C-alpha cells in the first residue's frame, strides 16, 4: 500500500 507510491519519491 503506502510503499507503492513514496516509492517514486525516494528512487
Amino acid at each position: 500500500s503506502l510503499l507503492s507510491l513514496i516509492r517514486k519519491l525516494i528512487t
